[PDB]
């Protein structure tokens, strides 16, 4: 899970994956361009991985090497930022909300 920010308001989830079949590191598992309620993508997008060596090598050599729409974008770690009454999942280790009973990785 690595986030990249600043994707324009007309970019398809494919538009980032049309040129991300060629960067370094072994091929990933899942890519999620964050959506909204009306059906728009607000600037940020997460990348999951099969392995951790692959993500490490991805951020290793080309952190500040990815240009689309004439603007560089950072590729930064993703660590949860919780609140007071937040729980944990015993099969994914993913932090999720309190008024919801299901995790966002397996359920
Ligand atoms: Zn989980």
């Amino acid at each position: 899970t690595i986030m990249l920010r600043g994707l324009p308001t007309t970019i398809t989830e494919s538009d980032i994956r049309e040129m991300m079949e060629s960067f370094e590191g072994p091929q990933p598992a899942d890519v999620r361009l964050m959506k909204r309620k009306t059906g728009v993508s607000r600037g940020f997008a997460f990348v999951e991985f099969y392995h951790l060596q692959d993500a490490t090598s991805w951020m290793e050599a080309n952190q500040k090497k990815l240009v689309i729409q004439g603007k560089h974008i950072a590729m930064h770690y993703s660590n949860p930022r919780p609140k007071f009454e937040d729980w944990l999942c015993n099969k994914c280790g993913l932090n999720n909300f309190r008024k919801r009973l299901k995790c966002f990785r397996c359920g």
